[PDB]
């Protein structure tokens, strides 16, 4: 027998240390919770669960944009019943004042009302805001030269929609003139004609309510959307990247099994040789 190398050693060690590589592998895959821990394991699964992984963080904060643009529409909105309000009250107070039993006293005093309402109009006008930006000003009309205003519904780099809203001083309402004189009620005339321009800017308010609803609906639809394309995604994901932990520990027990065996035949053949020095 040859005692100057030991060749069943050497093949229980190689078969040996490779199982060991075996165990660890397992155990990095049962601590870690994920299938893919380095580069190696599954290159072409690992680039598509980064490029999952980037689609789902992209939905999430796609989701919280569609609130918090659903969170503006509904403030603008908010703002204009206030004044929606103010002008049916205003119509009322021409209607009164067209009646012939008032004299100019009574329709003066009517016109000190109309002014104080007209006044809040603008005022909620040019007051009006979200987060330090105004809405009703014009900035976001459709002809606007000032700014834009866009939500980035999607998540990915071109995915944003346009949302005008229009103006809403005294002026575009027509309720106060060029140079700025007042819709006046203190006439039977007058009150009369200004009826017709307090229907119009009750027209053009009940048009951007609507266009801010529409705008409102539009985005629930996005952000119920977003929220069932973001769970799909996370499933798609997992399912690429996450370990499943029972066929991981399946595995991982055999290999241990296997560490084992090949240890106690380590030490069996080891001592293999000194049956020799019988002979000597």
């Amino acid at each position: 027998m040859i005692i100057n190398h030991n060749l069943a050693a050497i093949n229980s060690h190689r078969v040996l240390k490779f199982q060991n590589e075996e165990v660890s592998k397992n155990m990095e895959k049962l601590s870690s919770g994920m299938r893919i821990n380095r580069a190696g394991d599954d290159a072409s699964g690992l680039a598509v669960s980064e490029k999952m992984r980037t689609q789902v963080n992209g939905l999430r904060q796609a989701e919280r944009n569609t609130e918090d643009g659903m969170s503006l529409i509904q403030t603008t909105e908010g703002f204009l019943q206030e004044s929606n309000d103010i002008i049916q009250r205003i119509r009322t107070l021409a209607i009164q004042s067209s009646n012939g039993i008032y004299t100019e006293e009574d329709r003066q005093m009517i016109q000190v009302e109309v002014s104080q309402l007209i006044d809040e109009v603008d005022r909620i006008a040019s007051q009006a805001e979200f987060n330090k930006m105004n809405l009703l000003q014009g900035d976001f009309a459709r002809g606007s030269r000032a700014t834009s205003m866009w939500f980035h519904i999607g998540p990915n780099m071109h995915q944003r929609e346009r949302v005008f809203i229009a103006t809403m001083t005294a002026r575009s309402l027509n309720l106060k003139g060029q140079s700025g004189e007042l819709l006046s009620l203190s006439t039977a005339d007058k009150s009369n004609d200004a009826i017709g321009t307090l229907d119009a800017a009750l027209t053009r308010i009940s048009k951007q309510r609507a266009n801010l609803g529409a705008y409102f609906n539009r985005l629930e639809h996005a952000a119920k959307g977003l929220m069932n394309a973001y769970e799909n995604t996370q499933a798609s994901e997992s399912r690429i990247r996450d370990a499943d932990m029972a066929e991981e520990t399946v595995a991982f027990t055999k290999n241990q099994i296997l560490v084992q065996s090949g240890t106690a035949m380590l030490a069996q053949a080891n001592v293999r040789p000194q049956g020799v020095l019988s002979l000597l």
